[PDB]
């Protein structure tokens, strides 16, 4: 491009997808294969995609790093000129912890990007074979996590949300099957009601876990399944 | 590939993302590259997205179509042992009406394939910068739609489902922002919370508008939006 625009002052914050590298967006893969410095998550990112960056770009791994750090070196980068990325599992929106950084940044006078991406509710839909909204049936899905030790918000609860008897896709909860059990059968759910679990949605190692709200808990263990699962629950996983 | 595996006898169901023709996965764009015959509803799905199909294709546009007809037309071209893919915006899972087909193709014995997507809810959070969880304010996402004339399911009315005071995500309901209001405000919710529309989201006509739930209906007419639009409200759209 013939002119300066001070375009190195800007972060894209790039929806990676579930795993499988090419269920990243077209357009985040043409930025994560131009960007010479590529931040992003281990083991959650598929090491495939992250070795699609060009020779010579830098890859930082951001886990082991506090918030001002991990700005201030995404500053440093920008300041010397360089086009810096963010790879985020799934779609950035759903607990991508992006405000954080977004808010430093903005302060900094950095532009940002967000590239939207495949999030893990609707690759484990389709893994399923599924449709989450069904017409006279539901038309509602909820995306929530349930409750460990980090509480929720009070209108938040897992119960509460499940009185609506939609679809219900729980984030970050493959280990809290007895309180997702408990909340269900307290809203009044048949404990037959459909629960699909994909663990690990597009990775080599997906598993599809078909059950319901009674075997969700022995399922999971059965299974192994103790992280990276996205538990679908409703009629509309009815098989 | 060396030998035949009956693999003409699938159906192929991609999400091709909000509109941006970079926005559908790389996969989907291979298998849309490699169809023989590519199904999907004009104005919704890109033309530039689907003119990305091999020289030759058949490109069947599915609107004026019933379903029998066009699934006996899927299986005709699957007998003939051609590659076949239907286009359908954004994620299937969500409102994409694949449920028919499927079940009516499963019974001739044809395999399916969904290729997550980009929804337009994600989509249209990023254009916007927003986040849609925060951790302390809202850990809850609610897709769901307002009610015209075709009701939604008894547990499932706006009102009640905004009780939760969570993040709400709102297809099909540009020209429904009367009702939307009136069970924002009846759910107890502040005239003042933010809400963010986003007309179009990544085509080159997209409009952002900010406004919140007492000017929703104004914004939306004075902007002249009157379809296609995600409505995304919460204290999340705080700008
Ligand atoms: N490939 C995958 N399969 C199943 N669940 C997954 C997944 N990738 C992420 N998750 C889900 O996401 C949680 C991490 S929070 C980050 C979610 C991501 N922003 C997205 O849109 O998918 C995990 O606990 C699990 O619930
Ligand atoms: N590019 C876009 N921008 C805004 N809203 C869009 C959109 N594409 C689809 N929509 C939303 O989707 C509705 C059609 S229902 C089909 C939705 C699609 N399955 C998806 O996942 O996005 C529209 O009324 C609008 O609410």
């Amino acid at each position: 491009g013939l002119v300066p625009r001070g375009s190195h002052m800007k972060l894209y914050i790039i929806g990676a997808g579930p795993g499988d590298p090419d269920l990243i967006t077209v357009k985040g893969l043409k930025l994560l294969q131009q960007a010479d410095v590529v931040l992003y998550a281990d083991s959650l990112v598929s090491q495939d995609l992250i070795a699609k960056s060009k020779p010579g770009a830098e890859v930082l791994k951001t886990a082991g790093m506090h918030l001002e750090e991990m700005v201030g070196t995404m500053l440093d980068r920008m300041r010397e000129g360089k086009m810096v990325v963010r790879v985020h599992t799934g779609d950035p929106a759903m607990y991508g912890a992006i405000m954080e950084q977004m808010v430093l940044l903005k302060r900094e006078g950095v532009d940002i990007e967000i590239v939207p991406g495949v999030t893990s509710v609707f690759a484990a839909a389709a893994a399923a074979e599924a449709e989450l909204t069904i017409p006279d049936l539901t038309q509602t899905v909820i995306l929530t996590r349930a409750e460990g030790r980090t509480p929720v918000p009070e209108f938040e609860k897992l119960t509460d949300l499940a009185k609506h008897k939609c679809t219900i896709a729980l984030f970050l909860s493959s280990t809290l099957t007895k309180k997702v059990m408990k909340e269900f059968i307290n809203a009044g759910w048949s404990e037959d009601t459909p629960v699909v679990v994909v663990y690990k949605a597009t990775w080599p190692d997906e598993k599809i876990v078909r059950t319901t709200v009674k075997d969700l808990d022995d399922a999971m263990r059965t299974n192994g399944i103790r992280k990276q699962a996205m538990i679908l629950a409703g009629w509309a996983l009815d098989p």
